[PDB]
DNA sequence: GTTGGATGGTAGA
DNA sequence: CTAACCCTACCATCCAACC
């Protein structure tokens, strides 16, 4: 079993210089525009130029402006980066069509019978950052491993533009010598409950009973954890099948007002309901994200297919209830339609 | 017991 | 308006309806 991982370099902002060549070489940050102020809102990345400042995905727009003011700064176009993110999915599907696209920017390939062994998955490597490279101009990091995690690991070893072997040797070594931290799905939250246990590496997992780890962390990921640590994990490579599609919006300024928010409700309803594209959803979400960033939110599944309109009834019935029981203003307000037939 | 819906938490793009 | 956007996957918990 051998898995070929794809993850493309500071997306956004190597796309941005593609089109506009003149740019590489200096900082480029690509912008979430809130339009609450002058400047307001949040870095969706930036290329390694502007992260030598400190400037990277997440941070305020004027956070970064204060660290580089120099640099350019880009408003986010997303459909441009679909497609250009499109056009390289079907490149790779040309190596081979068993792939799970994963991400606006990542792919895994079970690349078992294109390939006898690690060196030739290799070579397909370098291969494949050529044909990416020739055909969109882009530059990409690859990660090869007998597992999805262990590849994309490799990936994130290899950043940027690199090419990384994880063999079967070099993961028993990073069992034992990995800071859990590094796994993914291990973010703070988990990885604080860890080592609080005394867990630091993936074979520690194996060190202590279950019911205490999956007491502390939960079953599914100590499963999981564990699943790894014996060398015993294989989720296959599947067909992406997105389970939930929706679109959230910043308001101008934060509300409690029925009718000063219905109009951004409306513009992300419209918004999702023609990214569904012939979907049609059981269950309908509003989301609220209050004040304090706190994120609320109340849903309804129908036993059938929820109508445009019936999405326009239900929402701003779901919105009243968010209000109705959350005495907190709103500053993002959103939908999200899932459970498709 | 099982399934699954509502809602929130965690993670990562 | 004074910093914090966008989008999706998965799981946990507290439930109720089932049988
Ligand atoms: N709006 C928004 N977009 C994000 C965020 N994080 C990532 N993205 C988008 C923009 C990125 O170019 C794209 C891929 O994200 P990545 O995590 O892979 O990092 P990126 O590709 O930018 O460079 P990376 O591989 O480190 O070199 O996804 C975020 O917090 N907000
Ligand atoms: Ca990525
Ligand atoms: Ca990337
Ligand atoms: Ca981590």
């Amino acid at each position: 079993g051998i898995v070929l991982f794809v993850d493309f370099d500071y997306f956004y902002a190597q796309v941005e210089e593609v089109l506009n060549p003149s740019l590489k070489g200096k900082p480029v940050v690509v912008c979430v525009f809130s339009g609450r102020f002058e400047d307001s809102g949040a870095v969706a990345t930036a290329n390694y130029e502007a992260r030598k400042f400190g400037v990277k995905a997440g941070i305020p727009i004027v956070e970064a402006k204060k660290i580089l003011p120099n640099a350019v700064y880009l408003p986010m176009r997303k459909e441009v980066y679909q497609q250009v993110s499109s056009r390289i999915m079907n490149l790779l599907r040309e190596y081979s069509e068993k792939i799970e696209i994963a991400s606006i920017d990542e792919a895994y390939l079970d690349i078992s019978d294109k390939v006898r062994d690690y060196r030739e998955a290799y070579n397909l490597g370098l291969e494949i950052k050529n044909k990416i490279l020739e055909k969109e101009k882009i530059t990409v990091t690859v990660g090869i491993s007998k597992n999805k995690v262990f590849a994309k690991i490799a990936a994130d070893m290899a950043k940027p533009n690199g090419i990384k072997v994880i063999d079967d040797e070099e993961v028993k070594r990073l069992i034992r010598e990995l800071d859990i931290a590094d796994v993914p799905g291990i973010g703070n939250i988990t990885a604080e409950k860890l080592k609080k246990l005394g867990i630091n590496k993936l074979v520690d997992t194996l060190s202590i009973e279950f019911d205490k780890l999956k007491g502390m962390i939960g079953e599914a990921k100590a499963k999981y954890l564990i699943s790894l640590a014996r060398d015993e994990y294989n989720e296959p490579i599947r067909t992406r099948v997105r389970k939930s599609i929706g679109r959230i919006v910043t308001m101008k300024r934060n509300s409690r007002n029925l009718e000063e928010i219905k109009p951004y409700l409306f513009r992300a309803i419209e918004e999702s309901y023609y990214k569904l594209d012939k979907r049609i959803p059981k269950a309908i979400h509003v989301v609220a994200v209050t004040e304090d960033l706190d994120i609320v939110s109340r849903g309804r599944t129908f036993p059938h297919g929820i109508s445009k309109e019936t999405a326009y009834s239900e929402s701003v019935k779901l919105l009243q209830k968010i209000l109705e029981e959350d005495e907190r203003k709103i500053r993002r307000i959103g939908v999200r339609f899932s459970k498709f037939i």
